[PDB]
């Protein structure tokens, strides 16, 4: 609407130009506002050629939230691509490029996750979108455990309590986070409590100005703001399929490309800062840059619709314009920085991938190694904490910086 509202003013300022015309100074204006109109043309033209790809890619987001969120990376892509497929051959269109771990997510939002230890990874994304959004209450599997630091961490703000199902106080704690509404999280499921099938069936009773939902013999008033997380740790844990239909499934368990994925990232981020800076600020460059370019855009905009009659301020339009053509140039660099990420970029993913699969063999090799003694039990958070050790704190590299070394070192050691 605000871009149909530009179109408007600019048939105005066309307009005002040939009554200025009825006079080379008009005729540059006209051409100049001819071009700029040509802009605006094309800027409409993307985005009616943009609404194809959003409902494409509401329908394949949305099936990707509801369905697929228990299954591994592989099962997840495989349903994706069946889905695309299947798109493709229907003729509805929708943007490939695009990635679901952004499209519904937001900057702000992926920032406050990796300040709340959010362990950056394909798995880790998808399942913090889904836990996000939602209209029935998650089911996180955690083995690793990782999604209970990070739940603590993302709502230490609105105060989020720990509480068991084999707690004798889970009763209070529940009718507590019903009445004021906090947030909660129950670690332990295996031994199910039924007293949570009227709430996860969200059977509230809206009468009078009271939101009510039965539990037990007592009505309890529900709050907007109540939310109730269920956590189990065993990932061959059963449940019965009430269950399994009232509570969406969101895993956090480390299949092996997911842990390859993690170590790849964590190298990343160690070793080489300015890629994975670039990556960080490869959406920042459609981020960061586009902000300002949208800031730009809109300030432009409200010049153009504020002039009141500025006569005597008119570069100011030639300046913006200007503005925004650098920064659209700035974007379509970014865009042949993003070939060069394709050409060298993805070069250092794959350079860095041997070690990565070296360190997913690893783990893979401990948790079988849990099997010919009892005494042989290690968990993630150890590996984790050897490979923080062997990239930071570490002397054989304190002198080192050739990256292609410190590569071999980092693997050594």
């Amino acid at each position: 609407m605000h871009l149909n509202v530009g179109l408007r003013k600019i048939k105005e300022t066309v307009d005002q130009v040939e009554e200025l015309r009825r006079v080379n100074r008009s005729t540059a204006l006209l051409k100049s506002l001819s071009a700029e109109r040509e802009r605006w043309e094309k800027t409409s033209e993307t985005f009616k050629n943009q609404m194809s790809t959003i409902a494409g890619d509401c329908l394949l987001s949305a099936a990707f939230i509801a369905y697929a969120g228990y299954f591994d990376q592989q099962m997840r892509q495989n349903l994706f691509t069946t889905w695309s497929h299947h798109l493709q051959q229907a003729n509805i269109q929708f943007r490939t490029d695009i990635a679901r771990t952004e499209y519904l997510s937001n900057a702000d939002e992926r920032l406050r996750w990796q300040a709340s230890s959010l362990p950056a990874d394909d798995l880790c994304t998808e399942n913090a979108i889904m836990l996000k959004r939602f209209n029935r209450y998650p089911l996180i599997i955690d083995p690793s455990g990782q999604a209970t630091e990070f739940i603590m961490n993302e709502y230490k703000d609105r105060k989020i309590t720990r509480t068991s199902f084999l707690d004798d106080a889970f009763r209070k704690n529940l009718e507590s986070a019903l009445r004021f509404g906090n947030p909660l999280l129950v670690q332990d499921v295996e031994s199910y409590d039924p007293v949570l099938n009227p709430v996860l069936n969200r059977e509230v009773r809206r009468t009078g100005g009271r939101v009510l939902i039965t539990l037990g013999d007592q009505d309890i008033d529900l709050s907007p703001s109540f939310v109730i997380f269920l956590s189990t740790r065993d990932p061959t844990v059963e449940f019965p399929p009430d269950l399994c239909s009232r509570v969406t499934f969101v895993n956090f368990t480390v299949t092996r490309s997911s842990l390859q994925s993690q170590c790849l990232n964590e190298v990343l981020k160690a070793e080489r800062p300015d890629v994975d800076e670039k990556r960080s600020d490869l959406l920042k460059l459609q981020g960061e840059f586009q902000l300002r370019l949208r800031q730009l855009e809109k300030s432009l905009l409200q010049a153009l619709n504020e002039v009141k009659g500025r006569i005597l301020d008119d570069d100011t339009i030639i300046t913006t314009l200007e503005n925004l053509k650098r920064e659209a140039a700035e974007v379509t660099r970014k865009v042949e920085e993003t070939d060069i990420v394709m050409q060298e970029v993805e070069t250092v993913s794959q350079q860095y991938l041997p070690l990565s699969t070296a360190c997913s063999s690893i783990y893979f090799t401990m948790e079988s190694l849990k099997q010919i003694h009892f005494l042989y039990q290690y968990s993630l958070q150890f590996f984790l904490d050897i490979y923080h050790n062997v990239l930071y704190e570490n002397p054989n590299l304190k002198g080192v910086t050739d990256h292609t070394q410190r590569l071999s070192i980092i693997t050594k050691d």
